[PDB]
DNA sequence: ATCCAGGTCTACC
DNA sequence: GGTAGACATGGA
C-alpha cells in the first residue's frame, strides 16, 4: 500500500503520506485521455461517471468530490494505491538501461480504468495524436454521455454501451474518429450483442486475454496490449507504439527489427513487469522527443 | 510539402 | 507467418 490513511472531509478525501505519486507523471504519461491539468497544477478528470479533482500537497493527495466509501470501492484501486511501486522501480532499476527512464517518471502509477472506455479509446489512438484522441473521446461523451456537474461546469460521462450502440458510422466520424469510425461501430455492435464479453476477457491470463482482444476490429498487438494493461491489469503487456519503438532502438535493438520482435524481446526481458517498464520508456521517450 | 502521430486492415507471397 | 499500400485528421 503506497499510502498511510485517509481523512474524509466535507467535499473531499485526503490520502495521507502517499509515495510514488506525481500528478504530471500519472496523467500525462500517455495512459489516459480524460484528465486535464488546471492552471494551479491540479487535474480534473472524468471516470466511472464521476468528475474528480486531484491535488498533491507535499506528501498528501487531496481527491475532491468523493467520500470515504467511494475511495474504498473505486478510487483507491483506480490509482492502484494497493501496489508498492517502490518495489517495482527497485526491480526495474537493476537494469542500468532503464534507470534514466524510471528516474524521469518516478511518480507514474498505472491507473485501473474501465475496459469499455479503454477499448474504444485505444482503437481511436491508432496512428493518431493524443490531442486529437482526447478531443474525439470528449466529443463522443458530449454527444451521448450523462451530464455531471462540478464547480459551475457541466461535464459528460463516457456513454453507456446502450447509448453508444445508437451511433452510426457517421456519428463517430462527426466526433471524428476518421477511418476508425467503422471499427468503433463494429466493436460496439459486438459488445452490445454479446459476441465478445469484456468481463470474461478480463478474467483470462495475459496471453489469452491479448488474443481475444485482437478479435475486435481496429485492435492489433499494440492496441490490445494497451487495453489489457490499462483496464485489465495484465502487466506482462508491452505495447510497442512509435515512442516505445524509439526507446527500444536506443537501448536494446537495431533499427531494422520488427515491432513483433521488439514486443517479444521486451516481454522476455521484463516479464511480469513489462507493462511498467513500457510506461517509463514511453513517457521518457515522448517527453524528451528522442530521435 | 512530406512526414508523423500511442497502428491496423487488406492483399500477397 | 512476414511485408507494401491504404486508411482520416491536423500540426509542424
Ligand atoms: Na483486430
Amino acid at each position: 500500500m503506497d499510502f498511510d490513511m485517509i481523512e474524509e472531509k466535507k467535499d473531499s478525501v485526503i490520502v495521507r503520506n502517499v509515495e510514488n505519486f506525481e500528478l504530471k507523471d500519472i496523467f500525462d504519461c500517455g495512459q489516459c485521455f480524460r484528465w486535464h491539468r488546471q492552471e494551479n497544477g491540479n487535474y480534473i478528470g472524468i471516470a466511472f461517471e464521476k468528475v474528480v479533482e486531484v491535488q498533491k500537497i507535499g506528501e498528501d493527495v487531496v481527491i475532491y468530490n468523493i467520500n470515504e466509501e467511494e475511495f474504498k470501492n473505486v478510487w483507491s484501486e483506480y490509482f492502484d494505491l494497493y501496489r508498492d511501486y517502490g518495489e517495482i522501480k527497485k526491480e526495474l532499476s537493476r537494469d542500468p538501461l532503464l534507470k534514466k527512464s524510471v528516474d524521469f517518471g518516478e511518480g507514474i502509477r498505472i491507473l485501473r480504468q474501465d475496459p469499455f472506455e479503454i477499448l474504444l479509446s485505444f482503437i481511436i489512438s491508432a496512428n493518431n495524436r493524443i490531442p486529437m484522441i482526447k478531443k474525439c473521446i470528449n466529443n463522443i461523451s458530449e454527444k451521448a454521455g450523462k451530464k455531471l456537474e462540478y464547480k459551475g461546469k457541466i461535464y459528460y460521462a463516457f456513454p453507456t454501451v446502450d447509448k453508444l450502440h445508437e451511433f452510426t458510422e457517421k456519428d463517430f466520424e462527426e466526433c471524428t474518429a476518421g477511418f476508425r469510425a467503422k471499427y468503433l461501430k463494429d466493436t460496439v455492435d459486438r459488445i452490445y450483442n454479446g459476441e465478445l464479453n469484456l468481463e470474461y476477457i478480463k478474467s483470462l491470463n495475459d496471453n489469452e486475454c491479448h488474443e481475444e482482444l485482437k478479435k475486435f476490429m481496429g485492435v492489433g498487438p499494440q492496441v490490445a496490449d494497451c487495453i489489457m494493461l490499462f483496464s485489465m491489469q495484465k502487466y506482462s503487456a508491452f505495447p510497442v507504439d512509435t515512442w516505445v519503438k524509439k526507446a527500444m532502438m536506443s537501448l536494446y535493438v537495431a533499427p531494422d527489427v520488427s515491432l513483433k520482435k521488439i514486443r517479444d524481446f521486451g516481454r522476455e526481458k521484463f516479464g511480469s513487469l513489462s507493462g511498467f517498464a513500457q510506461q517509463y520508456l514511453f513517457y521518457y521517450a515522448r517527453e524528451n522527443n528522442i530521435q
